């Protein structure tokens, strides 16, 4: 039936609605440190979020997402392996049921207990559904989510989580920085993916930072009290929004720092 994270219509049965999902560059892949290529000609990332404009966070059914005004130039990614300007059009996070699982990435095999996508597409391509068609149509900066202390510029997403609880609801939610979402280094691995949920569409150059960022273990169980259900079924709790590390095959990580 539609597409989930369930053992009937998980990751493992993606390919039957959407052949892509065993194809060349699919994501996520696991990280090894050890193959990955130091890459000196790779430019710094350049991520200014200082004019974003979040409108709202919307639970929709596979994970949360806070969705951002996507009309302008106000919070773009350039630089690093990027060529031309690539503006944030939403991040949600994918996470687990337990701490030891959550990050779609690994990083030599291990898992975080989250991961957090903050999505942008290539303004060249004019809008999100042209991007998805091209190559090098979007950019995902992807941040490992670590348990700790907490990281203060999650809780405002935290806190209206109440409000969403259910697939379908969606509340206001301006005003948001995502620049508190951001570790203290830029450093990355990147690579060419996919997106890691249905249609997995091939159009992804995945930048994957070393440093991942910690939030609370309160904080994370409020991500785990969502819900895939619309409200009115019965209750399935939105954990495991996750898929497993797909091959590498004929692709290269390559790495922005030695
Ligand atoms: C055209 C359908 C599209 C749906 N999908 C996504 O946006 C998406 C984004 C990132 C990732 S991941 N896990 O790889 O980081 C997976 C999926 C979609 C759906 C609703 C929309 N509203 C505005 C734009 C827009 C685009
Ligand atoms: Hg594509
Ligand atoms: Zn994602």
């Amino acid at each position: 039936h539609h597409w989930g994270y369930g053992k009937h219509n998980g990751p493992e049965h993606w390919h039957k609605d959407f052949p892509i999902a065993k194809g060349e560059r699919q994501s996520p892949v696991d990280i090894d440190t050890h193959t990955a290529k130091y890459d000196p000609s790779l430019k710094p990332l350049s991520v200014s979020y200082d004019q974003a404009t979040s409108l709202r966070i919307l639970n929709n059914g596979h994970a949360f997402n806070v969705e951002f005004d996507d009309s302008q130039d106000k919070a773009v990614l350039k630089g690093g392996p990027l060529d031309g300007t690539y503006r944030l059009i939403q991040f949600h996070f994918h996470w687990g049921s337990l701490d030891g699982q959550g990050s779609e990435h690994t990083v030599d095999k291990k898992k975080y207990a989250a991961e957090l996508h903050l999505v942008h597409w290539n303004t060249k391509y004019g809008d999100f559904g042209k991007a998805v068609q091209q190559p090098d149509g979007l950019a995902v900066l992807g941040i490992f989510l670590k348990v700790g202390s907490a990281k203060p510029g999650l809780q405002k997403v935290v806190d209206v989580l109440d409000s969403i609880k259910t697939k379908g609801k969606s509340a206001d939610f301006t005003n948001f920085d995502p620049r508190g979402l951001l570790p203290e280094s830029l450093d990355y691995w990147t690579y060419p993916g996919s997106l890691t949920t249905p249609p997995l569409l091939e159009c992804v150059t995945w930048i994957v930072l070393k440093e991942p960022i910690s939030v609370s273990s309160e904080q994370v169980l409020k991500f785990r009290k969502l819900n895939f259900n619309g409200e009115g079924e019965p209750e399935e709790l939105m954990v495991d929004n996750w898929r497993p590390a797909q091959p590498l095959k004929n692709r290269q990580i390559k790495a922005s720092f030695k």
